[PDB]
DNA sequence: GTCGGCATAGTGACTGCATATGTTGTGTTTTACAGTATTATGTAGTCTGTTTTTTATGCAAAATCTAATTTAATATATTGATATTTATATCATTTTACG
């Protein structure tokens, strides 16, 4: 499941919703949340899972395919959290 | 049947009678527009009452929107073996992107 397979398949269920509305809806919801998470806030969906940012410190990299030092400005990177909801409908397990 | 000599055979030139054609002159009959007058025309200049349209509120109907509020959901905080992501960047493959 794409970004385009994803509204092709929301778009045939909603048949009073055109096609190209829900096109944009979803692009624009994704923006919407890479956006937030740029501007340094969270994002929590109840059911479904919520968006984070965690800190990495600068580090003295080392090149994995020589060996040699690079240096590494101190950054942030997202994690997403399952939800409940999203872990006990994902596995199958027990 | 052709070739040789007056007779055929329509068409063209020639001359004057015979008559339609070209002028000149008198005279009747009717067309054709100018100028004032008569009156029902079509729009003009307004008034008036009915029909039409803009206008100023009025209110039951409709459900979102904001604040009070409770709770599942989210975060802190442990502890430590085990599994996943991680710095760089030239090759390789999938998906976006416009014509």
């Amino acid at each position: 499941m794409t970004k385009s397979e994803l509204i092709e398949r929301l778009a045939t269920q909603q048949s009073h919703i055109p096609a190209k509305t829900v096109e944009d809806a979803v692009k624009e919801m994704l923006e919407h949340m890479a956006s937030t998470l740029a501007q340094g806030e969270r994002i929590e969906i109840r059911g479904f899972g919520s968006f984070s940012l965690h800190y990495r410190a600068p580090r003295t990299g080392r090149n994995p395919k020589t060996g040699d030092k690079v240096e590494l400005e101190g950054k942030y990177v997202p994690h997403f959290k399952p939800g409940k909801e999203l872990r006990d409908r994902a596995n199958i397990y027990g």
